[PDB]
C-alpha cells in the first residue's frame, strides 16, 4: 500500500514496481538462492513511448511476470534492457527477453563473465565503458563504470531527468551490516569506486541499491563503510 515492498512482502515468483520520479521505476522481485530468500531490484525508465529496462528480475519466470506487471502497470512495450553485471539477479531473464522483443545488452566484460560462468548472455556489447570513469549514454539514462566493486564489471546507471542513481549491487541499502555476496568482489578497489560514483553523481537526489531499500546519497558512504569493515 505505497511503501516500498520487502522481501517477506513478495512471493518467489511475483513482481512489484514502484514509483520512483516521474518516467523512472523500480522492479522488486525475490528468489531462492542456497536455501535462502533474497529480495532484488531493478529500474524501468521511460524512453518516449517505449521503456529501457535496468537487470532482469532474478531469473526466467520472475521475468516474465516482470513484464506482465509492465504491461498492467505502465503499458508501453520493453524495448531495450541493459544488464549491469554478470551474475543471475542481473542476467536471469535475459533470455525470457530476447524472446518477448527486447534487444540485451551489457559490457564485454560482463558478456565474456556470463558466458564463463554458465548465465544468460545478453547479446549486444557496450563499448566505451572498459575504463574506470568511463560513461555513455543510453536512452534516457547515463551507464557510468565506477571500477571494481561488488564485480569486476559491475556498471551504475543515471537517470539524468529524475536525478536518480541506479547503484546496482555495488551500493548496499541503508539497513546492510555486510558487503552481502563478496565472491566475486574486490574489498579493496570498492571504497575508490563508490568515491568515483560519489564525485560524479553529486547532485543525486535518490540513490537505489542492487537489493533493499532506496534513498539518498548516505547509502554510498554507508556501503564504503560497511566494504571497509568486512574487508577489516
Ligand atoms: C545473485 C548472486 O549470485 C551469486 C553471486 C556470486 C557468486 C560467486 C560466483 N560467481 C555466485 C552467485 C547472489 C545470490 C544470493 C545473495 C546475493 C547477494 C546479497 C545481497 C544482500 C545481502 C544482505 S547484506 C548487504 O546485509 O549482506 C546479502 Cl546476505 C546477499 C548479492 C549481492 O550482494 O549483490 N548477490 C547475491
Ligand atoms: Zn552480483
Ligand atoms: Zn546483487
Amino acid at each position: 500500500s505505497g511503501e516500498y515492498p520487502t522481501v517477506n512482502e513478495i512471493p518467489v515468483g511475483e513482481v512489484r514496481l514502484y514509483q520512483i520520479a516521474d518516467g523512472v521505476w523500480s522492479h522488486i522481485a525475490t528468489q531462492s538462492f542456497d536455501g535462502a530468500v533474497y529480495p532484488s531490484n531493478g529500474l524501468i525508465v521511460r524512453d518516449g513511448d517505449e521503456l529501457l529496462l535496468i537487470d532482469t528480475a532474478w531469473g526466467a519466470k520472475n521475468t516474465a511476470a516482470l513484464l506482465a506487471e509492465i504491461e498492467k502497470q505502465i503499458g508501453l512495450p520493453v524495448t531495450r534492457a541493459v544488464s549491469t553485471h554478470f551474475h543471475d539477479d542481473r542476467v536471469g531473464g535475459v533470455d525470457v527477453l530476447r524472446a518477448a522483443g527486447v534487444a540485451t545488452y551489457a559490457s564485454p566484460s560482463t558478456r565474456r563473465l556470463a558466458e564463463a560462468e554458465g548465465n544468460e548472455i545478453p547479446t549486444h556489447s557496450l563499448e566505451g565503458l572498459s575504463s574506470s570513469g568511463d560513461a555513455v549514454r543510453f536512452g534516457p539514462v547515463e551507464l557510468f563504470y565506477p571500477g571494481a566493486a561488488h564485480s569486476t564489471d559491475n556498471l551504475v546507471v543515471y537517470v539524468p531527468s529524475a536525478n536518480v542513481l541506479y547503484g546496482g549491487c555495488a551500493v548496499h541499502e541503508l539497513s546492510s551490516t555486510s558487503a552481502g555476496n563478496v565472491a566475486d568482489a574486490d574489498l579493496a578497489e570498492w571504497p575508490t569506486s563508490v568515491e568515483r560514483i560519489q564525485k560524479h553523481y553529486p547532485e543525486a537526489e535518490v540513490v537505489i541499491p542492487g537489493h533493499g531499500l532506496p534513498g539518498g546519497l548516505d547509502l554510498l558512504q554507508h556501503t564504503a563503510n560497511v566494504v571497509k569493515a568486512h574487508k577489516n
